[PDB]
């Protein structure tokens, strides 16, 4: 791997700063956020980087009033290299007191398609949760009002503005579902031109051409709720999903035309039942798939980025622990993540972090860290 010959490079700093932090991120309106969770990042075809998150208004919980927030790099060629290269916090959508979340962007020329999940503010996944005003949530159910919805918003100006989100639940989520999720993290564009967005139990597939996409569902037997997808060097698709119980990632492989294998636990990728991220880094010699998750069956604090050279991404290297380049003052790093390839040939990653001030409770402030590193930083890691 010639990338090992470069001097290792890494930078890391908090990008979404929770309410307890000195430069806590707020919207221009004055609306702030207790916590930021559920990152997604894409480099656009201009080289600008768009970073999305759930702005969790009042506490760190998955329900209640949650707005879909974002930042862009100030220019198209700074690659987010320093804190000063990032714009102030903006909002894609925050309408109502429900939950706008699960950012799952895909770039198509140019157009950025951002798929989102939504639920009414009176509902939560489990039900029975107490909101700040004292009302108790109902459990997400199969009704139009009480189910999880699937929305699409689009930007055609490099993330500067976003269309009114379009509810595509009846089109792209099976009838009779209650819970749902898209991503979170990112969708992909195949070498053959289709868009593929990972979702619970399915891929959302955009056929057609740029400027004229048509969406449908590919149902996947045994897939996770929170999936990742990429194209492997053999030209097939690869789903690498969060398992229903802690242990290992679950993986399936397939094509749009012929469908997917069963999902099976990947004993080489321990996972604590948490979201992960995957990235097709490059397509010529040597082709590389990058994977990032917490490499542990019981903790989110063992973040590990890895490379596979396999045509089917069967096996990964040890890779490198993100704790080798730790951040101070932004909490205990580990959780959900998202990766993109920057225009200056770095892996750009967003990673959740938890101040843990309230332990596992709802008052623990959650931030999101931005990292850039080159392949050399991974490859020259001590146990790699
Ligand atoms: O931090 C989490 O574990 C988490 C955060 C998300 O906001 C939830 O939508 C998601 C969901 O609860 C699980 O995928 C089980 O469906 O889990
Ligand atoms: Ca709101």
């Amino acid at each position: 791997d010639p990338a090992k010959d470069a001097t290792p490079y890494h930078v890391e700093f908090p990008l979404f700063r929770s309410a307890n932090m000195a430069s806590a991120d707020k919207l221009s309106t004055g609306v702030g956020f207790h916590s930021f969770r559920i990152p997604a990042v894409v480099r656009t075809t201009t080289g600008r980087i768009l970073a999305f998150a759930e702005g969790r208004r009042h506490d760190n919980r998955d329900f209640g009033d949650i707005n879909l927030v974002y930042k862009r790099t100030k220019t198209t060629s700074d690659n987010g290299a320093t804190l000063s290269d990032w714009e102030s916090l903006r909002e894609v959508v925050g309408s109502g007191d429900g939950t706008w979340g699960n950012p799952t962007p895909v770039v198509d020329n140019g157009t950025i398609y951002l798929f989102l999940s939504w639920n009414n503010g009176s509902y939560s996944q489990k039900g029975g949760d107490e909101l700040p005003d004292g009302t108790i949530t109902k459990k997400i159910d199969t009704t139009w009002y009480g189910r999880r919805h699937l929305y699409l918003t689009t930007s055609t100006d490099d993330g500067n503005t976003w269309s009114k989100p379009q509810d595509l639940t009846k089109e792209l989520t099976p009838d009779g579902w209650s819970w749902d999720a898209v991503g979170p993290g990112n969708g992909i564009k195949l070498s053959s031109g289709e868009l593929v967005v990972p979702a619970m139990g399915r891929n959302i597939v955009g056929r057609g051409t740029p400027g004229q996409r048509t969406w449908s569902v590919q149902r996947l037997n045994g897939a996770g709720a929170e999936g990742t997808v990429c194209e492997t060097p053999d030209g097939k698709l690869y789903r690498n999903d969060r398992p229903s119980k802690a242990g290992y990632r679950i993986v399936a492989r397939g094509t749009l035309s012929d469908g997917f294998s069963d999902f099976a636990s990947d004993s080489g990728l321990p996972d604590p039942a948490c979201q992960g991220s995957v990235l097709k880094y490059n397509t010529d010699a040597p082709p590389r798939t990058i994977f990032l998750n917490s490499a542990s069956s019981d903790s989110r604090r063992q973040m590990r980025v890895r490379i596979s050279y396999d045509a089917d991404a069967a096996k990964y290297d040890y890779g490198r622990k993100l704790a080798d380049a730790p951040v101070s003052g932004a909490g205990y790093e580990g959780g959900y993540s998202s990766m993109t390839k920057t225009a200056d040939y770095k892996i750009g990653a967003l990673v959740e972090s938890d101040f843990f001030n309230d332990g596992t409770g709802g008052g623990s402030y959650r931030s999101i860290i931005w990292r850039r590193f080159n392949l050399s930083w991974i490859l020259n890691g001590p146990n790699n």
